[PDB]
């Protein structure tokens, strides 16, 4: 398959197999409601075989990053409906990522304690609205409260149809909610959730099986990360827990199963632990979308191998509004001015200029 070949997934057809990867950008309002420049910037790039979102909190509680949107409300359904139609209009696919952020929602931001599948505290600092901070104690979020936490999933999913998404993708890497309950360095807990391997991909498993109940699995898909520390969520041995993960997400047949993959020289996740998806390709039967430090070049030959059936981009998509066209006609790719990744006005967000 060409980059540049079209790939049937869940009820679509994706125009190309150059995908946009979910990126935070922080233009939407304190109040996490979308605005009208991010209409413009998701249309500018609508080239993109299927534009997965920016991360887009479920709920309050499980959104922490300042100034990114939510989608638990009418008033979010409602003004993304602008960004959805925008991307619509010019052809494109795109599908919401849905959002928990778990032990790294920084109260200042969500107003409550994080949720977590054990008590800890995340390393680091987090972007708050007034400056970074230390992180919070998280608590374990228990046994009683995962049936919440599955009708957040829920209707979080159908108020994505409601704005006018083509489907979701659940956030399930980088050290967010989903993923310290998949990798033993954050998982300690006794229960049905934590220890055994069945145990600690078991919220994956419920919280996919709840949208795919809600909005189709044609329509569903996941994002891991299985290899490389993030955020103080690693494994011990990741093969013998994101293996089954994505064997029981592949026989679900989600839309897609994405993940972004960390390397020895890595420059969004640096790790020796090795990159799993050769054997994650042989359990994983649906579209497999990976990600992290593709070039152009290194993106085909992943096709070409048959280990990828697409690959995303991240920074590239930041800066060259349209990629793909770059690619064929070997054109310079713009770099990211990573000082604008996260500040909240059009600069460095809807001013890099198409060819
Ligand atoms: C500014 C920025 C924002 C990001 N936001 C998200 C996000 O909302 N959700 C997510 O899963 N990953 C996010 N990522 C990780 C990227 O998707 C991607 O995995 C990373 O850019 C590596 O890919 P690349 O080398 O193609 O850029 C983000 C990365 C950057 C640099
Ligand atoms: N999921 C992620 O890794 C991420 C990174 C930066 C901002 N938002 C999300
Ligand atoms: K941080
Ligand atoms: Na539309």
């Amino acid at each position: 398959p060409s980059l540049f070949d079209p790939i049937r997934f869940g009820a679509f057809t994706a125009k190309n197999r150059i995908w946009m990867a979910p990126l935070t950008r922080g233009r939407a309002t304190r109040d996490h409601v979308p605005t009208e420049i991010m209409a413009e910037y998701y249309a500018q790039r609508a080239s993109a075989g299927l534009i997965i979102s920016e991360a887009t909190g479920i709920s309050q509680e499980g959104l922490g990053w300042p100034y990114a949107p939510g989608i638990w409300s009418d008033a979010q359904v409602e003004a993304w409906l602008p960004i959805t139609q925008a991307v619509h209009d010019a052809g494109g696919l795109i599908f919401a990522q849905l959002w928990h952020m778990g032990r790294m929602v920084p109260s200042n931001v969500s107003g409550m304690q994080p949720v977590a599948p054990s008590a800890s505290q995340a390393p680091g600092l987090g972007h708050t609205y007034d400056g970074k901070k230390p992180y919070d104690v998280a608590r374990a979020l228990r046994l009683d409260e995962i049936p919440r936490l599955l009708d957040d999933y829920e209707k979080a999913a159908r108020h994505a149809l409601k704005a006018g998404f083509d489907g979701v993708q659940i956030h399930a890497a980088n050290g967010y909610l989903i993923d310290e309950f998949i990798r033993d360095s954050t998982n300690h807990r006794h229960d049905e959730y934590g220890g055994a391997v069945e145990n600690r991909i078991r919220l994956l498993k419920d919280v996919t099986e709840r949208v795919i109940a809600t909005i189709g699995k044609e329509r569903t898909a996941v994002r891991l990360s299985p290899n490389g520390e993030i955020q103080g969520t690693v494994d011990s041995h990741p093969e013998q827990v994101f293996i089954p993960a994505a064997k029981m997400l592949s026989d679900l047949d989600i839309a897609f199963l994405g993940m972004r993959e960390g390397a020895v020289d890595g420059t969004f996740g640096k790790t020796d632990q090795p990159k799993l998806s050769p054997e994650i390709r042989k359990v994983f039967k649906p579209p497999l979308v990976l990600n992290q430090d593709y070039t152009f070049e290194t993106a085909q030959a992943a096709l070409d191998s048959g280990v990828a059936d697409a690959i995303s981009f991240g920074r590239p998509f930041i800066g060259n509004p349209d990629l793909p066209r770059r690619f064929f006609e070997k054109a310079p790719l713009t770099k990211d001015v990573i000082e604008t990744w996260y500040t909240q006005t059009p600069k460095g967000y809807t001013d890099y200029p198409l060819l």
